[PDB]
């Protein structure tokens, strides 16, 4: 009963409160999927139907007898759907002796994991089993840009921007989008890449871009997938990924528990299914670093 | 066994069973008595 | 996953158990409200 620091004079009688929730690290959750077009589907693939061109009208004349016009011409594309599981092996023991909720804990870590995971197929996924993302699309320079192929402008210099004229491959990024695309666009950065835009500065040492933290006005999403500046490096995207990126999901969870297999252990196998790539080739412009 | 809460958990073992026969046997007698000294004594031998 | 198993506490704390039998049971209590009791005996007895 005596002081509670020597453990055999009332040291054993002081229990430390564990915490409420189990916390974990915070990684990133900025995954493209909140500024993109997510569409919920219960099927094997989801097939978006464009317009690749338009109309043409005619101004018609007092006496003309107004011929046919253009009419658009219409591409499908199939996002694949594929499936992302994760599969914990969990104790028997834990479960009955752990009294977090560790169920639920781990419904929510490997929702994180798989929020986090996508951002990656999103952004720079193959084709193999997984999202196809933006970088992968057969880069075409703009002013040359044709419908199957996503518009670029560059740099200049190699390594960095140009010398002379640094930051107008931004500003030209901008302007080359589409008058409708940029009213609701975004920047797509990584955060070393965002950190040497930052870094740029004019003659006298002042910053010459002036909790979002968005450029020029528009929203940057500070992924953390893209590739750096490097020499042929796509390191900054820039456009309406509303219009321009489907997300096809279906929003749950599948998680069925396994007694059987690993037999003193629960052994959770969960699984969503999503899948994705480019719907609007024209909404999406890229930088490159090369010449 | 105690399991180790970390383990393989291989297969403990089962009871063997055994079928134990009663082969049920018989048990005969044979008196051989004679037909003169079953009907000339006065004792019933037959029911004795 | 071992950190967060947290053991039970043994709700009532017990101790080692002493034997009550204190004498009480058998003497005379009295309630007394001053410093000191009295009693008043007889020593010796009466003649005839």
């Amino acid at each position: 009963a005596l002081n509670s620091a020597v453990a055999a004079e009332g040291g054993y009688l002081v229990d430390p409160q564990t915490s409420e929730t189990i916390r974990g690290v915070l990684r990133s959750t900025a995954s493209l999927r909140q500024i993109a077009s997510v569409v919920n589907v219960e099927a094997t693939s989801f097939d978006v139907l464009v317009d690749k061109t338009d109309m043409g009208s005619g101004w018609a004349s007092e006496t003309a007898a107004l011929s046919e016009t253009a009419t658009p011409q219409i591409d499908r594309i199939t996002i694949p759907l594929h499936e992302l599981a994760a599969m914990p092996k969990a104790s028997q023991r834990l479960l009955d002796d752990s009294a977090f909720d560790i169920e639920t804990w781990l419904a929510n870590r490997i929702a994180d994991k798989f929020a986090r995971a996508e951002a990656a197929a999103f952004i720079s996924g193959d084709g193999v089993d997984k999202p196809t993302g933006f970088l992968t699309k057969t880069k075409v320079a703009n002013g040359a840009w044709a419908w199957g192929s996503l518009g670029y402008v560059a740099t200049g210099a190699a390594g960095d921007f140009a010398a002379v004229n640094a930051s107008d491959a931004v500003v030209d990024l901008v302007y080359a989008l589409g008058a409708e695309y940029r009213a609701n666009a975004s920047f797509v950065m990584n955060s070393k890449t965002a950190g040497a835009v930052r870094k740029m500065k004019d003659a006298d040492g002042r910053f010459l871009w002036a909790e979002p933290a968005r450029l020029m006005g528009y929203p940057v999403l500070i992924a953390e997938d893209m590739p750096d500046i490097a020499a042929n490096a796509y390191a900054i995207a820039f456009g309406d990924f509303g219009n321009g990126y489907t997300i096809a999901e279906r929003p749950d969870l599948r998680v069925l528990r396994d007694p059987f297999s690993a037999k003193p252990h629960v052994l959770f196998y969960a699984s969503k299914r999503v899948g994705g790539d480019v719907s609007d080739f024209a909404a999406i412009k890229l930088l490159k670093f090369a010449a």
